[PDB]
């Protein structure tokens, strides 16, 4: 997949491992965690490719997302596509901005505003986007694009693109995860 980036974001937390040439990576965190941590291999630019990706991924009872994840240098916007998640739905809570059809499945797309939160910058305000996978599962290829068109109608500036990984994330709970990107 020409990965070039490892995201380590409180890898420590939990057990991260990974092989950048064979494009895959784990993640236990069998013993729970109980603050936020964000791991996974990609790209130091994102685009609008494909990716296709395949995984065991465990955490039921966990407040985690087994997810395409990057961010947008201007306008700051940090963005998720959600193909399988724990105990939490993000658009639940958020700004609902309606639906998007996509490799076999809805999604449904909403929006948040993060005040002085971490961020690609260190701490500031930016604008989160997410498609959340109606049918969930933990293999397969997202068409990135579909997503980047839709969300650009509302906002989403769809370029100035920065790193761009297929990534594990939890902050709360226990669970387990295997991920190879193809």
């Amino acid at each position: 997949a020409g990965i070039n980036y490892v995201q380590n974001y409180n890898g420590n937390l939990g057990d991260f491992t990974y092989d950048e040439s064979a494009g895959t990576f784990s993640m236990y965190w069998e013993d729970g965690v109980s603050s936020d941590f964000v791991v996974g291999l990609g790209w130091t630019t994102g685009s609008s490719n494909a990716i296709t990706y395949s995984a065991e991924y465990s955490a039921s009872g966990s407040s985690s997302y087994l997810a395409v994840y990057g961010w947008v240098n201007y306008p700051q916007a940090e963005y998720y596509i959600v193909e399988d998640y724990g105990d939490y739905n993000p658009c639940s809570s958020a700004t609902s901005l309606g639906t998007v059809y996509s490799d076999g499945s809805t999604y449904q797309v909403c929006t948040d505003t993060r005040t002085n939160e971490p961020s690609i910058t260190g701490t500031s305000t930016f604008t989160q986007y997410f498609s959340v996978r109606e049918s969930t599962r933990t293999s397969g290829t997202v068409t990135v694009a579909n997503h980047f068109n839709f969300w650009a109608q509302h906002g989403f500036g769809n370029s100035d693109f920065n790193y761009q990984v297929m990534a594990v994330e939890a902050w709360s709970g226990a669970g387990s995860a295997s991920v190879t990107i193809s």
